[PDB]
């Protein structure tokens, strides 16, 4: 079971999407990191300079880590299980079309998701889980985490 020892955890936006303004992918970064917050004691701080916990970044193809991204569709992002250097790390496929709308694919729900990874969840079986295995939109106003994804950083974090 990889996990923070730490609940400060730092993060750092590497690069922008041309897709979508700084503000809005900042917003939508903050937003998907308060989900996991408020049913944790884990704190996330944002950091514009030096080394942080979790780098995110978006990526075309191969991009120095034996995941390359494979264009349009297919993959839509990847973190790495909680730990040093590369640990944490969210990476999202430059490729693809960000959105903040329901149009594919919103940024916010893909972000919420790969926080769980990078936090340490694994996939869900309950499809109505935010960890289950794959991409649906659902209204982004006011969401909050599902009930399985409170009871998975619980079961982690407490
Ligand atoms: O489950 C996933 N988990 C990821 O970490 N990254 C993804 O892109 C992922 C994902 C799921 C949900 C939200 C964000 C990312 N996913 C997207 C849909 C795709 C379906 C291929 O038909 C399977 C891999
Ligand atoms: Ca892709
Ligand atoms: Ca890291
Ligand atoms: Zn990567
Ligand atoms: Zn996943």
């Amino acid at each position: 079971n990889p996990k923070w020892e730490r609940t400060n955890l730092t993060y750092r936006i590497r690069n922008y999407t041309p897709q979508l303004s700084e503000a809005e992918v900042e917003r939508a970064i903050k937003d998907a990191f308060e989900l996991w917050s408020v049913a944790s004691p884990l704190i996330f701080t944002r950091i514009s300079q030096g080394e942080a916990d979790i780098n995110i970044a978006f990526y075309q193809r191969d991009h120095g880590d034996n995941s390359p991204f494979d264009g349009p569709n297919g993959i839509l992002a990847h973190a790495f299980q909680p730990g040093q250097g590369i640990g944490g790390d969210a990476h999202f496929d430059a490729e693809e079309t960000w959105t903040n709308t329901s149009a594919n694919y919103n940024l916010f729900l893909v972000a919420a998701h790969e926080f769980g990874h990078s936090l340490g969840l694994a996939h869900s079986s309950d499809p109505g889980a935010l960890m289950y295995p794959n991409y649906a939109f659902r209204e982004t106003s006011n969401y909050s985490l599902p009930q399985d994804d409170i009871d998975g950083i619980q079961a982690i974090y407490g």
